[PDB]
């Protein structure tokens, strides 16, 4: 049993995000170039996908969390995360 | 023990497909800027990654599946699914 | 049990890396547009992620090796694998 994690990266620097799964929980550090910070995300979860894009000023990034067979989408859209709108099924 | 979850978004949108394993199957799940729903791909799998690139008209997804020690990739080309090359080793 | 994978793609062709943790081992398939082949990469984890970017004349690729609760960076950026900065918390 080992740690899980989901990783991306945006922009001209670049930048990183990785999102680890531990304990039934999702944490987050990132890189901006200069040093690994945490991040504001800490949500639930045993599995961890992750995507991103980067449209205007705001980097965009979706979080999937898995616990169970439930899955959550959790959004940050440039400046707060919030649920997003993702069902495995209709 | 809980669903294992790919995600991958591209285009000026934009579009998302998040792939999850439950139960020895993947399936797939699209973002249109409106709404999630079900896409047509369909296969076995354990573990599954994947990553993509737009060029031209055509979205182009490459879906890793594995089972035990056995893993396939899936490729999308624009307008359908096929069984991709890969092998883990020579 | 099944072995566990992340996937990246880059550049004009495009190209693709493939990175399977199995049996403790993490191991590269790199996709050229013509075949596969094996990869350098050789580490040891049995959870991996991986994150990718072009600049310049190098794909820069971050891969994430966890094995418990140790997560190590892997970094390529240009013309070799050296260890990052990476640490999940401070
Ligand atoms: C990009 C979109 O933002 C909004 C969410 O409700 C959708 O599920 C999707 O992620
Ligand atoms: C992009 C390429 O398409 C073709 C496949 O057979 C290769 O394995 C690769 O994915
Ligand atoms: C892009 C950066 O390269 C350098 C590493 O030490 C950092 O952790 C990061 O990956
Ligand atoms: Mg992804
Ligand atoms: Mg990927
Ligand atoms: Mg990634």
């Amino acid at each position: 049993s080992s740690v899980q994690t989901a990783a991306t990266s945006w922009g001209t620097v670049p930048s990183i995000a990785v999102y680890t799964a531990n304990n039934g929980k999702i944490t987050e550090r990132c890189w901006d170039g200069k040093g690994w910070y945490t991040g504001a995300f800490n949500e639930p979860g045993d599995n961890v996908s992750v995507t991103s894009w980067l449209v205007g000023s705001a980097i965009h990034i979706r979080v999937y969390a898995s616990t169970g067979t439930t899955t959550t989408e959790w959004c940050w859209d440039g400046n707060g995360w919030t649920k997003g709108a993702y069902t495995a099924t209709n």
